């Protein structure tokens, strides 16, 4: 909020304030509140460390109360009338993905996903989501990898994804199948995921080079990778986004994603327009070298 977000003013009774007021917390979100006798009581946003929004409802007496949103860097958010404590935790919450219309409608503890069924967001009329389950008995829920686990579920395709990637044999290379893109799409797209194993860098390092076809770098402690059984389609499915080729012309770039299902992991996230039916195609880098040598 440095250009946009309504700049407000409050007033004092009795030392307490009234109306609009900042807060930063201890993590360094910024608070920017409704108060009512210095306590927290009607719309409130928060941003994050810079000026992107990450949350937006009300509270009361100092409680998050009614309809909550809170959004992810990536573009996802998780929407639900909130505890009595001010926590997404109820029997009516959704995590929604980027295209802010496919979403999980369920149960939520804590935002952590327990069951949530597929649905699309057909309005908010700018207060409060309204959700149509799909059509089907396609439930999700929140189902992190280990060093050894894929995946509960590992047939189980992501419907995000789904509707916007299929695998098949590439054309524009050799290295076997590729990933192609279902619909065009314009730039900074999510397309697909990238679940996998959380192993260590000291085991990707120190392990066969041959074992590493599919290895990923989450962060400074973890490698995502998907080994063996699960690099083969008929073995693992619920997220595809290991099957996209690498290139020094990428049309796409791996980005964080909050997946409510998988857990904090990677997304392949477009570049530019992307036309229906064209390959997407990584960057090569320091997980995936070119070829040669
Ligand atoms: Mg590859």
């Amino acid at each position: 909020f440095f250009f946009d977000g309504s700049t407000l003013e409050g007033y004092y009774v009795d030392d307490a304030l009234q109306g609009q007021g900042v807060y930063t917390y201890e993590d360094g979100g910024v608070l920017q509140g409704t108060y009512v006798d210095g306590e927290l009581n009607g719309p409130a946003q928060e941003y994050d460390t810079d000026g992107r929004l990450i949350f937006k409802g009300q509270y009361k007496d100092n409680i998050r109360h009614g309809v909550c949103w809170i959004y992810y860097p990536d573009g996802g958010s998780l929407v639900g009338e909130v505890n009595e404590d001010g926590e997404m935790t109820g029997e009516k919450i959704a995590y929604v993905y980027p295209d802010e219309r496919t979403a999980l409608y369920g149960k939520f503890i804590d935002g952590e996903m327990i069951e949530g069924k597929l649905a699309t967001l057909m309005s908010t009329e700018e207060g409060r989501p309204h959700f149509e389950l799909m059509p089907g008995n396609s439930v999700y829920h929140f189902d992190k990898s280990t060093s050894s686990c894929i995946s509960t579920n590992a047939l189980l395709p992501d419907p995000y994804e789904s509707e916007r990637v299929y695998v098949a044999e590439s054309l524009i290379s050799s290295a076997g199948e590729g990933l192609f893109s279902k619909v065009a799409v314009g730039p900074n797209t999510v397309m697909s995921f990238y679940n996998g194993v959380r192993i260590t860098h000291q085991e990707v390092d120190s392990r066969d080079w041959a074992l590493n076809g599919n290895t990923l770098s989450l962060d400074e402690e973890t490698v995502i990778d998907v080994p063996e059984p699960y690099n083969h389609v008929s073995k693992y499915c619920a997220s595809l986004g290991h099957k996209a080729n690498h290139s020094f012309t990428p049309n796409c770039i791996y980005d964080m994603f909050v997946h409510p299902r998988f857990g904090p992991i990677k997304c392949i996230r477009t570049l530019r327009a992307v036309e229906a039916d064209e390959e997407l195609t990584v960057a090569y880098g320091y997980d995936h070298s070119p070829p040669g040598k």
